[PDB]
């Protein structure tokens, strides 16, 4: 299970990319330009103890993931915002 | 496609609903406590003009909802916190 994403094209030399990361932490996401790449990470947290009679349903499943863009040469990213449980990364030529 | 949710019991007279609504706004989300049930309504904004061009993919759904839960006879929701794309619900009784 990788998070939904949505990419657009805000005009040709630049995009918004949007990854769905509800309930993740700044300290838990990456992102990294490498070889030409952008590679977001999540490394959800050093685990827990969960009482699983405190849980009655759990629903919402959160899982580490790595999504990789190639990036157009000579493309940067030039922030990552992590707001309402989105993240969103703007790449611009 | 309603969202996922988690039900937790912090303790016998306590719940914690915790709903996932990554880019909902606090202006689209109520909250209201109507003959015993909770209503959790998520009523997504008046549409806007979207240039498919802009789209390059869109992953991430966004839908109305309603979620419903039972009180139990005599529980009050104390507060909901929208935080990190989750809508997190305090039912005390």
């Amino acid at each position: 299970a990788t998070p939904a994403y949505d990419l657009q094209k805000r005009d040709a030399n630049n995009y918004l990319l949007t990854v769905s990361v509800p309930g993740w932490k700044e300290e838990e996401l990456e992102i990294e330009t490498v070889g030409g790449n952008l590679n977001i990470t999540g490394k959800h947290t050093e685990e827990t103890v969960e009482d699983q009679t405190h849980w009655i349903y759990r629903g919402i499943r959160k899982a580490d993931f790595q999504l990789s863009f190639s990036l157009p040469e000579h493309a940067k990213v030039n922030n990552a915002k992590l707001e309402q449980g989105l993240l969103l990364v703007e790449i611009y030529q």
